[PDB]
């Protein structure tokens, strides 16, 4: 009744992915396909680069220029890759298999190719020897009520399309209203809530938009927009040192950016929400602030499939950021399932340098199982010995290593601080601290192809003003 | 009951201009902003250099690096610009005004600003001293059924992203299907209606984007596409030397395209079409063509706007190509509309080349009417004397000179004749005529930035593969 894949070609392990952004691709281009077959689930058939997102809604670079097919990692593959373009909405432990909808299509990269009898949104499940789940996390609202219907999140591609799209519809009704109306002024306001680097890199990006382009044929309409920052905390970038978190409030303050600190959003409507201050004395006050465009960018939450898993998993009852992980990465109460990433908790933050560290580390770990004879041989007997096995081979813990942080601020300026272990590097903002941001995103950019983009993107950039295009 | 628009602040004559395309444009940039007051009405927010178009859906250049705002030409002007995004739905000649609709912005490019009180979605009407009409021309189904539900011109942005994603649709369910099931085939099948040079560039660039790129991936999905090209002429590109036309052929056939010539399609269902081939002998043969993505690149019809202008001016009650003109490109049977490119007939060829050299003509007339004060004065006067004006201060006639014509054909070959008056510096086709179709196409283009796009797309295409996302 239900539709299973089971490749039993070679004896080859068959080891599946889920997700196609930063462990599953980095693990991806690491895993040694000569002594695995590889498959990936997921329904976006790109990487997305997610630090130059804040940049996309305003085309500082473009939507494409960040996102790479899935596809052109696999071809640089020497052994089998499948991707399926599908959703992953059930792992079923007990059985070894990834239940699957909104499939889309299959591609096999490989020219024998077995026709595996698939159609478009059926059902199906994915037999695997190893699970590798990477499918990160969603964004969360925190029941505050409206945010889902009224403000847009800033995680995925289409999120800056539709950005786009809200403010520049928001700019020409504005510009057809008579100055000091109270409706033109609404339009021209956009409120950014969370004060991370995501949400401070939106604001900055937006205000280089309206002062450096927009300004240019509209400088009326571009005095009159104001971009609000909303934070909880009482300060920004709490990740930084205290004295970078200063830097940055008053730099974009500067640019106009008003920053709300101990604030909270509690209610978001239509045209208006509702933010709290809870000040260092203890009072409360209350504001409505009228919005045209709102951008969510507080914090994720685990994803129905993970939580779902949570409950077939005993020692995993218990678990509410994300999967629990033992040193090696392994799901704890499985013997099969890896995670990484933001499905993953290990007590480090949720960041790609995370996921990236765990990714390439996982991918090595599989190197050296591929040496040892009785890892591929504990899948098929009947003891879960894999967690001993690791130990007993004396496999080294996954150990991570922070190398630092950076933020764009808006106007040429950034913060960074670069290190490893304990050894500081680099720790400043500035003019020649935005230039170290952008050689250094280039750098970590995973594909040749998105890192000539983003360049190009940015040689543009110094003649020409951004491309704005409502629908494109 | 319905708002006027009459900028009475200066005594500078209120020249407005319908359209965003080759004539608008051309016009725009040529007209003197020091003299005359210029106005622009055009759904379309910017410029389509239509001759890239066809390499646009399958990503050989992007849709972004083709387009140039409209007011990034009107901030070069020195004088007052405006640009009213919206529809003519209406010329109005004897009160001198023209009717808009589906209003979506208003854009003052000058710094004193009148508030207007226009609202979006409201009609107005703007009246104007001099009218040019440069809204071009709609594709023409010649009555067939079917293709306007089931078919995608290749006309506007829209329509190159229409069909990229119906193709890319097309070749994911069709790699799904096992190997000749014949509506795997079908899927796999395109039909480009129109041997003009822009269906059979369609032709080459998806061959070349099948060929190229697809075939990287997934050999035996590319192998099994079948592009058609149906023209109702017994040769393709009939506006060449008829050597040109057989080597065209004969290459789109050696890169595997299938060219049915004498042969019109009669009847377009949503999955096939019927196609009758008029042979030479006389007999007519018919063949019912399945196919997965209809591409219909024949001929265009004047729009309604301009046939409703037909029926209010006498000596345009006969017109049926588009509106007719006297030697000065003035509109017959009025003292002050102009008329250029597609939606004018004079004889001449429906081409950029035709409206970018009308343009560039009328825009110096105008220089000249700035120095004679009665042409100004005839605007206020009871009579129509302006077509008498321009024979009595001896302007010259329009006299279009063909440069000659370029065509793509997929896989590094181009044909292409340059010539000025009689004389004819170049004629041929192959390899090195691919690379002057190149060089020249980039040296028409109407703006620095998009110039620049258009170079890093075929720059980026020397080591990449094209960008083909389904949602982008
Ligand atoms: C705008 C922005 C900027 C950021 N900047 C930085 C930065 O500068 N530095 C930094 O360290 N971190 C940054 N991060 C955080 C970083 O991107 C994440 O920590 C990282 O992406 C986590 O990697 P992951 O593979 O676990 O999840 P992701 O990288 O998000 O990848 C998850 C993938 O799984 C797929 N997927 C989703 N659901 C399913 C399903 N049901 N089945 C199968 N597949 C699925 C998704 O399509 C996605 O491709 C940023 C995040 C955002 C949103
Ligand atoms: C795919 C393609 C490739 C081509 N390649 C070539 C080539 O290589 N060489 C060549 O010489 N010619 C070429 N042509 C022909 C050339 O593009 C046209 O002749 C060109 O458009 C000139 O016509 P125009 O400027 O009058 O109108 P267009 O350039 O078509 O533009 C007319 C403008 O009027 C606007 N408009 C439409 N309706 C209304 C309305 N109701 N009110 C107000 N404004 C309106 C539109 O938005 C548009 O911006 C090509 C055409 C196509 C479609
Ligand atoms: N350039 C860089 O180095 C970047 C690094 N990152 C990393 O990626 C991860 C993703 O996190 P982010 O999206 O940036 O979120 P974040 O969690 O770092 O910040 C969200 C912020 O919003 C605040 N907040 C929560 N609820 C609120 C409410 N109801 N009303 C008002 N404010 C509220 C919180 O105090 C919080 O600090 C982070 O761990 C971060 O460190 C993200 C972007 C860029
Ligand atoms: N690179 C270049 O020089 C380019 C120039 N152009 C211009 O675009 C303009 C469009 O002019 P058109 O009059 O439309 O010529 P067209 O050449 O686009 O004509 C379309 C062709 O399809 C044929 N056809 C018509 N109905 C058919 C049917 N029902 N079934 C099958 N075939 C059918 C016609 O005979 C005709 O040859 C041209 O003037 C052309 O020069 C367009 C693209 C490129
Ligand atoms: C591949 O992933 C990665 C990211 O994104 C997921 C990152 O943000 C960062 C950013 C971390 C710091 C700021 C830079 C590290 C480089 C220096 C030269 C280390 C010495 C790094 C390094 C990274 O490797
Ligand atoms: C690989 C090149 C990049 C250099 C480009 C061609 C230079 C920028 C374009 C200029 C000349 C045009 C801008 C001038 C207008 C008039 C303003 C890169 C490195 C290639
Ligand atoms: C601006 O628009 C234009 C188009 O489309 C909008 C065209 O298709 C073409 C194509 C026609 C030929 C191939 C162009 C030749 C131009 C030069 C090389 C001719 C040199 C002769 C003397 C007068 C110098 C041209 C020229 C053009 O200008
Ligand atoms: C500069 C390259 C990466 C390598 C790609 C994938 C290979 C492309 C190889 C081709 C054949 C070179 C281009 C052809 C020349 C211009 C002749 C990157 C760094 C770019
Ligand atoms: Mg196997
Ligand atoms: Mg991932
Ligand atoms: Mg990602
Ligand atoms: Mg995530
Ligand atoms: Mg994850
Ligand atoms: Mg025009
Ligand atoms: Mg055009
Ligand atoms: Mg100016
Ligand atoms: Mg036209
Ligand atoms: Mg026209
Ligand atoms: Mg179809």
């Amino acid at each position: 009744t239900m539709k299973v894949i089971d490749p039993q070609h070679s004896d080859k392990p068959n080891v599946l992915i889920l997700g196609s952004g930063w462990g599953a691709i980095s693990f991806l281009k690491h895993i040694d396909t000569k002594k695995y077959n590889v498959s990936i689930i997921s329904p976006r058939s790109y990487f997305l680069f997610t630090p130059l997102l804040p940049s996309a809604p305003v085309g500082t670079v473009d939507e494409k220029s960040i996102i790479e097919p899935i596809v052109n990692f696999a071809l640089k593959k020497k052994g089998n890759v499948t991707y399926y373009e599908a959703e992953a909405t059930s792992i079923n432990p007990d059985r070894n298999t990834v239940t699957i909808k909104s499939l889309s299509a299959v591609s096999q990269l490989y020219q024998p190719e077995n026709h595996l009898g698939l159609h478009q949104a059926e059902p199906a499940e994915i037999k695997y020897d190893y699970l590798i789940s990477a499918v990160g996390a969603e964004p969360n609202t925190f029941g505050i009520p409206g945010v889902t219907d009224y403000g847009h999140f800033l995680k995925e591609i289409p999120n800056s399309l539709e950005i786009r799209r809200t403010f520049a519809a928001n700019l020409e009704k504005a510009n057809l209203l008579p100055k000091g109306d109270p409706e033109r002024r609404r339009l021209l306001s956009i409120v950014v809530v969370g004060g991370g680097p995501t949400g401070v890199e939106a604001a900055g990006e937006l205000q280089d938009y309206v002062h450096q382009d927009l300004r240019k044929f509209l400088p009326a309409l571009a005095e009159e927009v104001q971009i609000h920052l909303v934070e909880a905390l009482p300060i920004v970038l709490n990740m930084f040192e205290k004295k970078l978190s200063s830097y940055a409030q008053s730099h974009l303050e500067n640019t106009s950016i008003k920053v709300h600190l101990r604030t909270a959003v509690a209610k978001v409507e239509e045209k208006q929400l509702l933010a709290k201050t809870k000040h260092e004395d203890g009072k409360i006050t209350e504001e409505t602030i009228p919005y045209g465009t709102l951008i969510w960018a507080t914090g994720n939450k685990a994803r129905p499939v993970i939580t779902d898993l949570f409950k077939k998993i005993p020692e995993q009852n218990s678990s509410k950021r994300g999967l629990a992980v033992n040193d090696f990465l392994q799901v704890k109460g499985s013997n099969n399932i890896f995670a990484i990433g933001d499905n993953a908790f290990a007590g480090l933050p949720p960041t790609a340098q995370v996921a990236h560290q765990e990714a390439e580390y996982l991918a090595k770990n599989f190197d050296k199982m591929a040496q040892i004879p009785n890892f591929q041989k504990n899948l098929s007997s009947r003891k879960d010995k894999i967690d001993l096995l690791f130990e007993e081979n004396n496999f080294k813990p996954f150990k991570y290593n922070d190398l630092g942080a950076l933020a764009y601020l808006g106007s040429e300026r950034a913060i960074a601080t670069i290190r490893s272990g304990k050894r500081t590097f680099y720790t400043g903002g500035g003019l020649m601290t935005f230039y170290l941001w952008r050689i250094l995103y280039l750098s970590m950019i995973l594909s040749a192809r998105s890192r000539l983009k983003v360049f190009f993107d940015w040689i543009k950039l110094a003649f020409f003003k951004r491309d704005f295009f409502k629908g494109l």
